[PDB]
């Protein structure tokens, strides 16, 4: 739209109030005309047309319990373009000031969300399994993750790779939860996974094996479905990506360590200056091995601290 950038408000799937940016003309369309090409938001209108219809407003409140999922969905893309550029120094996902699009209530009770490829995906959960994928930040970034990751890496979304990218998407997932310090924990959707059942989650960082999920590349699922194992051997990487923010003596080796925000930079630089599609485990470990020596030089904590990380969770 060709408009006057304004403030709205609107509430969250969990019902938090924010103020949003809104693109006023006749409507208040959610286009937040600040930061990038813009960030639109579309309705898709609980249908599969893609990417919907931009979403507008008539009084430029957004508190109707349809609107939740959009504002959510909305809110939390411009918190993960702020990290990008205010730790990371990138513009949007591309590099280049692209217009982060989005679209919510695609589809009926699609218990899922995804990266399309040109744009964000999310459902509305079927409401057992999920609420609106909107309500969790944790759930925005991995998809947005997903699309960083296209343009830098472009990790094949099968087998060792696909592991790979989800992992960075679980990776920059909490360290952008983390940016908003919103009730920050190393957990995948705990806020709008599963309503029934506080006090879980999809996946896990800090403990994957908790929801299936391997902790280690002795476990390491061979067999062609999940992709591979995508959503799956992911759970090997969070770990290790884990253990070096925090540290911990996994499977009997004491790793140390070294804050959530010199993991962003190392995995960040990895993601963008050393992985490639066809990027395995191994040189993952290699990847985060070297960037830690750019970053802090070879003697440092940081390259001993990754080498200690990838040396519990079984990879060399
Ligand atoms: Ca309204
Ligand atoms: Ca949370
Ligand atoms: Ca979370
Ligand atoms: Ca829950
Ligand atoms: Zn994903």
């Amino acid at each position: 739209i060709t408009g006057t950038s304004t403030v709205g408000v609107g509430r969250g799937v969990l019902g938090d109030q924010k103020n949003i940016n809104t693109t006023y003309s006749t409507y208040y369309y959610l286009q937040d005309n600040t930061r990038g090409n813009g960030i639109f938001t579309y309705d898709a209108k609980y249908r599969t047309t893609l990417p919907g219809s931009l979403w507008a407003d008539a009084d430029n409140q957004f508190f109707a319990s349809y609107d939740a999922p959009a504002v959510d969905a909305h809110y939390y893309a411009g918190v993960t373009y702020d990290y990008y550029k205010n730790v990371h120094n990138r513009l949007s996902y591309d590099g280049n000031n692209a217009a982060i699009r989005s679209s919510v209530h695609y589809s009926q009770g699609y218990n899922n969300a995804f990266w399309n490829g040109s744009q964000m995906v999310y459902g509305d959960g079927d409401g057992q399994t999920f609420i609106p994928l909107s309500g969790g930040i944790d759930v925005v970034a991995h998809e947005l993750t997903h699309a960083v990751t296209d343009y830098t890496a472009g990790l094949i979304y099968q087998n060792e790779s696909g592991a790979i990218n989800e992992a960075i998407s679980d990776i920059f997932g909490t360290l952008v939860e983390f940016y908003a310090n919103k009730n920050p924990d190393w957990e995948i959707g705990e806020d709008v996974y599963t309503p029934g059942i506080s006090g879980d989650s999809l996946r896990s960082m800090s403990d994957p094996a908790k929801y299936g999920d391997p902790d280690h590349y002795s476990k390491r699922y061979t067999g062609t479905q999940d992709n591979g194992g995508v959503h799956i051997n992911s759970g090997i990487i969070n770990k290790a990506a884990y253990l070096i923010s925090q540290g911990g003596t996994h499977y009997g080796v004491s790793v140390v360590g070294i804050g959530r925000d010199k993991l962003g930079k190392i995995f960040y630089r990895a993601l963008t200056q050393y992985l490639t599609p066809t990027s395995n485990f191994s040189q993952l470990r290699a990847a985060a091995v070297q960037s830690a020596t750019d970053l802090y030089g070879s003697t440092s904590q940081e390259v001993a601290s990754v080498k200690q990380a990838f040396d519990a969770v079984g990879v060399k």
